[PDB]
Formats: structure tokens, C-alpha cells, sequence
């Protein structure tokens, strides 16, 4: 039943009441978000592209917000920023121009260190203007005191600040009405439960709030409420990792949000995917993880809690665990799932997937006849007879299946394990009740054992 938990994890809207607050759905907090209804388009502008320019100020007049002591970015804040520009026109219809000298740009960058009193400001963190033809629209400030700030490349924090900042001078919100310096508000004052690190990075709330453990680490990247956002702005960008993508391990993105090196690598994205055969390769972990490639839902990778979640509109295939004991749950799609070393729970779902359990006492687990049908079933290719499983006991909500040894009787719900002696593949049958032909049907790549199937 770990199956049917973890495909209900963090479930959102349809009435539902977390943390004793309203639970918001994917377009409800992107709608949230983008409330003060604001882009570089004008204002009640949905859907429309833009091709912005951003600069690093060598120099400023004045701060619009009154503060002082402006420094220039440095180098690294320099290439933190662009990739941090870089992780939201991945996802939406956004080009970012840098332009120099004299001429002006929808969004800049530049440092402060004092007040308008001329004081040091050892203690804020950042601020942006809302795109609009105002003075300063689309300004960004860091406090060059705050080493975070810094240092944004080696420091996680610093990054994500970037990313907040940048949202703000896209036009994105804050899910709440909340800001610095007024007052003290916090995770009590949110909106909606979904309003912390693990959905939107536009939050100021961290994502334990809502039940997630990034170990003290930041994404520097939209998570999966903002990629709504932002795409209901300026729409959704159908160019990006169009190809066979790997993200994880081994990862082929060229994106530091998406990379892990090494098993002490942290991973905290929400992948944004608009083509191809792509992989979640979660392989170098020890950790005992949960990876679902449902749209919209998120995983639990690296011995982190909700960490990994998949952007509304976007179809993962493919996953592969780590040595620990893992759950690995496909969607509607042919995924081909690999469980590793360590026992795993492997759930292809429907469509005609192919299963890998790896080394350890696995379990293959089927909850419909829609799992594997006979026009699209499913391969168990590495099964271990005597050692892995196959669980077929959700079929008991219609009365509990019965094995069979060569012929089934007709009166429905019976099992049946045929060996194919040629191609050494042993078919597993399933005449389900109500139905008046053998509609269910997985093939296995070995012996398999009636002790092996679980009714
Ligand atoms: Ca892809
Ligand atoms: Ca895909
Ligand atoms: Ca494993
Ligand atoms: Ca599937
Ligand atoms: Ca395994
Ligand atoms: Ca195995
Ligand atoms: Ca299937
Ligand atoms: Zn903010």
C-alpha cells in the first residue's frame, strides 16, 4: 500500500485543508502569484511573449528605494545571475539580452551597502520594482555586505535571492501579502498551505512549512508553482530539452539545478521538459527513495523530502533508483523503470512499460487490469524466481484471484504462469472478472514461480 500513499503525497485543491489552512491547486497559486495581474506586457496581459534586455549597473544617480553605498556586480554574481535568468526563460517564453553602456534595460543589478541615512545595512537581503514605465521598474538590489550575496556561487542562498529578485521583475508575487520590513509576518500569515519553499521560491516561508526537508539547502531555481506562473504570463517555452533529457545523475541538461556529481550532491528542482525520452537517474544515492513521474507530483530523492517535482505539462519516462529500498511509480506513459541494488517497489501504471528490480527482493506491483493489457503489456526483464514478487492482490476488491495451471475455467479472476520453453519468457495470464476474453497479460524475461505471484 506504499504505492497508494505515495501517489497521494502532498495532494492539493479539491477542498482539501492542510496545516489548517485552504489547499490551493497548481493554477490557483499560479494565479495567486501573478495576482497584481503585471508583466513587461502591460498590465491583464496573459499568454504574451517577450524579449527582454537585463544590465549590470557600473554605476547609478540614485537607488530608487532610497538606499545608498551602490557597488557593481562582481564576476560571480555576474554568472550567477545570467543562469539565474537562464532558469526562468527555460521555462517561459522569455529571451534576456544583456546590453551595456548607456542604454537602458528592463531588468538591472547592483549592489547597496547603506541607507538614505548613510548608515551600514548589515541586515536586509534583497528587493526588486514590478516591470511598468516607472522609474526603476524592473530594478533588482542586493546588500553587498551579506555574504550570500556575495558569494551567490558557493553560498545557496545567494542564488536563490537572484531567482526571487528576478521573479519580481518579471512581474511575480509574493503567494501572500507579506514583505520585509513591515511588521513580522510569517508561515501562519500564508494564503494557502502550499505557500513555502517546496512550491514556489517567490515564498518567504521554507519547506519544512509544508512537510519537506531540503538539510538546509536552497534551489536556486522556479519551483513548480512559479513555472505555472510564469508560463501564464508570458507562456510556456516549447523549445527547452526537446531531446532524450537526463536529469540527476549522469545528467546531460547543463544545469547546475539538475546536476549531481556525486551521492553528497543535494537535488531540488522541478523539471520543466517539452519533448523526448527522458530519465530520472537517481542512481548514485544510498538513500531510500520515492520517485514518481506523475505530472505534478513530487519525489522524495537523495534523503530529502520533496525535493523533486515534475512541472504541470510535462511527461517523464523513465527512472532509476539507488542501492537503497525505493519506490519507483510510472504514469499513463511506456515507462521503463529500474529499481537498483536494495528491495524495491517498482508500479509502472498504465501503458506498456518494461521493469527493472535489480539486484534485492523486488516487487512488482499491478493495481488494474489497465496496467498491462494485452494491446500494450508489460516485460519484466530481470525477474528472480524465488526472490522478487509480483503483486497482484489489488485485484481482491472483485474477489480473490485463483491460480490456475494450464486452462482457465471461465469463471473469471484466475491466474496462470505459461512457460515458453523456446524463448525462455514465462507469460503471466490474468482472466479478469467481467471480462469474456484474457485481457491482462505481462511477460516475463526468466522463470517465475506461483509463490512468486502475490494474490
Ligand atoms: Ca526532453
Ligand atoms: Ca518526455
Ligand atoms: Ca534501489
Ligand atoms: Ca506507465
Ligand atoms: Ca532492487
Ligand atoms: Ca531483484
Ligand atoms: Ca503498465
Ligand atoms: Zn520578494
Amino acid at each position: 500500500n506504499s504505492v497508494y500513499d505515495f501517489l497521494r503525497y502532498h495532494d492539493r485543491g479539491d477542498g482539501l485543508t492542510v496545516n489548517g489552512k485552504t489547499s490551493y491547486s497548481i493554477d490557483q497559486a499560479a494565479a495567486q502569484i501573478t495576482r497584481e495581474n503585471v508583466s513587461w506586457n502591460g498590465t491583464n496581459v496573459f499568454g504574451k511573449s517577450a524579449n527582454l534586455t537585463f544590465k549590470f549597473l557600473q554605476s547609478v544617480s540614485s537607488i530608487p528605494s532610497g538606499d545608498t553605498g551602490f557597488v557593481k556586480f562582481n564576476a560571480e554574481q555576474i554568472e550567477q545571475a545570467k543562469l539565474s535568468l537562464q532558469s526562468w526563460s527555460d521555462v517561459a517564453n522569455l529571451t534576456f539580452t544583456e546590453v551595456t553602456g548607456n542604454k537602458s534595460a528592463n531588468i538591472t543589478f547592483g549592489n547597496y551597502t547603506r541607507d538614505a541615512s548613510g548608515n551600514l545595512d548589515y541586515g536586509t537581503q534583497a528587493y526588486a520594482y514590478y516591470p511598468g514605465n516607472y522609474q526603476g521598474a524592473g530594478s533588482s538590489w542586493y546588500n553587498y555586505n551579506q555574504s550570500n550575496i556575495r558569494n551567490p556561487g558557493s553560498e545557496e542562498y545567494g542564488r536563490q535571492t537572484f531567482t526571487h529578485e528576478i521573479g519580481h521583475a518579471l512581474g511575480l508575487a509574493h503567494p501572500g501579502e507579506y514583505n520585509a520590513g513591515e511588521g513580522d509576518p510569517s508561515y501562519n500569515d500564508a494564503v494557502y498551505a502550499e505557500d513555502s519553499y517546496q512550491f514556489s521560491i517567490m515564498s518567504y516561508w521554507g519547506e519544512n512549512e509544508t512537510g519537506a526537508d531540503y538539510n538546509g539547502h536552497y534551489g536556486g531555481a522556479p519551483m513548480i508553482d512559479d513555472i505555472a506562473a510564469i508560463q501564464r504570463l508570458y507562456g510556456a517555452n516549447m523549445t527547452t530539452r526537446t531531446g532524450d533529457s537526463v536529469y540527476g545523475f549522469n545528467s546531460n541538461t547543463d544545469r547546475d539545478f539538475y546536476t549531481a556529481t556525486d551521492s553528497s550532491k543535494a537535488l531540488i528542482f522541478s523539471v520543466w521538459d517539452a519533448g523526448g525520452t527522458d530519465t530520472f537517474d537517481f542512481s548514485g544515492y544510498s538513500n531510500n527513495q520515492r520517485i514518481n513521474l506523475n505530472e505534478g507530483s513530487f519525489s522524495d530523492v537523495g534523503g530529502l523530502k520533496g525535493n523533486v517535482s515534475i512541472a504541470h505539462g510535462v511527461t517523464i519516462e523513465n527512472a532509476i533508483g539507488g542501492s537503497g529500498n525505493d519506490i519507483l511509480v510510472g504514469n499513463s506513459a511506456d515507462n521503463i523503470l529500474q529499481g537498483g541494488a536494495g528491495n524495491d517497489v517498482l508500479y509502472g501504471g498504465a501503458g506498456a512499460d518494461t521493469l527493472y528490480g535489480g539486484a534485492g527482493r523486488d516487487t512488482f506491483v499491478y493495481g488494474s487490469g489497465q496496467d498491462s493489457t494485452v494491446a500494450a503489456y508489460d516485460w519484466i526483464a530481470d525477474f528472480q524466481k524465488g526472490i522478487d514478487k509480483i503483486d497482484l492482490s489489488a485485484f481482491r476488491n472483485e474477489g480473490q484471484l485463483s491460480f490456475v495451471q494450464d486452462q482457465f475455467t471461465g469463471k473469471g479472476q484466475e491466474v496462470m504462469l505459461q512457460w515458453d520453453a523456446a524463448n525462455s519468457i514465462t507469460n503471466l495470464w490474468l482472466h479478469e472478472a467481467g471480462h469474456s476474453s484474457v485481457d491482462f497479460l505481462v511477460r516475463i524475461v526468466g522463470q517465475a514461480a506461483q509463490s512468486d505471484i502475490i494474490v
